[PDB]
């Protein structure tokens, strides 16, 4: 599945990995995260997040 990095401080967005301590089962679509997800590093909010792909 896609990965997206957090333009804010590189924390990786892998789908394949969920968000598991923040309540996001592996294998979720970034587009699926609840719309106040963020980081879990540094607080950006969804809008900050960049796909990993051409
Ligand atoms: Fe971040």
């Amino acid at each position: 599945m896609a990965k997206w990095v957090c333009k804010i401080c590189g924390y990786i967005y892998d789908e394949d990995a969920g968000d598991p301590d923040n309540g996001i089962s592996p294998g979720t679509k970034f587009e699926e995260l609840p719309d106040d997800w963020v980081c879990p590093i540094c607080g950006a909010p969804k809008s900050e997040f960049e796909k990993l792909e051409d």
